């Protein structure tokens, strides 16, 4: 009452209402998902964490989610991030030069969202949901993005983009989930280069954490790129206007 069971906030107040109605708006959008059943989507997603331990979710969980989701991006346009989403969803609402997770079906109902239940009741929980650091990394939210990261990793091919924020202490960190899932999971066979994009003065692609990313790829048998992003408002700028005297 004044003091609440897990450390992270609570579910996002009219979870129910607004998954299903985003996946409205996106099925009416994108002519290829034109016909998915809004209604079974939502019960599959309920059914991957209502009445389950917040503590104790798997990636089994949400398969019949993921199944039901099922969808064909074009392997080779594919932009990964790490800690810089504004700039690379801009980027793509441009003329769609690629796409990111969040412009998937699944990414789209999910981001920004919270969501946890109880064990041994059908009651979603509007108080407080498991933190990831304090509480535990199996959790409703924790779970359902590594998954989808993960499959949406094994899709990739030929060149694979990456942007990555050039201000934060680690530009690449092996903790987050480009870092532990989405590297991992790329596939040598199909994906011939991974290009990252630095996002800003120095030259930091000779950065000691890009080293590492590089030297990690190098050894998947993956070619590895790199190129600064100095001023991203001109950039995207550009993007807008490659008829631009700057450009
Ligand atoms: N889009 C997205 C996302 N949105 C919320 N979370 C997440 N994780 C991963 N991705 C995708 C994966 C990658 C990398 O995203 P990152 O920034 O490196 O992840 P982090 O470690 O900073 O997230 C902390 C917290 O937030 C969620 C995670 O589940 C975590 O619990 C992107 O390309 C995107 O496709």
């Amino acid at each position: 009452r004044w003091r609440q069971t897990w450390s992270g906030p609570g579910t996002t107040k009219r979870f129910p209402e607004t998954v299903l109605a985003r996946c409205v708006k996106y099925t009416e959008i994108h002519p290829e998902m034109r016909h998915v059943d809004c209604q079974s989507v939502w019960d599959a997603f309920k059914g991957a964490f209502i009445s389950k331990h917040p503590c104790d979710i798997t990636e089994e969980d949400y398969q019949p989610l993921m199944k039901l989701g099922t969808q064909t991006v074009p392997c080779n346009k594919i932009l990964l991030w790490s800690r810089i989403k504004d700039l690379a969803h801009q980027f793509t609402q441009v003329q769609r030069d690629m796409f990111t997770l969040e412009d998937t079906l699944l990414g789209y109902l999910a981001d920004d969202l919270t969501w946890c239940g109880e064990f041994d009741t059908s009651k979603i929980n509007y108080q407080s949901c498991p933190d990831w650091r304090k509480d535990c990394s199996n959790n409703p939210v924790s779970v359902f993005w590594k998954t989808v990261s993960r499959r949406f990793a094994e899709a990739a091919c030929d060149v694979v983009h990456v942007m990555l924020d050039g201000s934060r202490s680690k530009i690449f960190d092996k903790d987050s989930t480009f870092g532990s899932v989405e590297v991992h999971n790329l596939q040598p066979e199909k994906v011939q280069t991974l290009e990252a994009w630095v996002i800003h003065s120095r030259d930091l692609c000779q950065d000691p954490t890009i080293k590492e990313l590089e030297s990690i790829i190098s050894k998947r048998n993956i070619q590895f790129s790199c190129k600064n992003i100095y001023r991203p408002d001109k950039f995207l700028q550009c993007v807008k206007n490659p008829e631009d005297s700057s450009c």
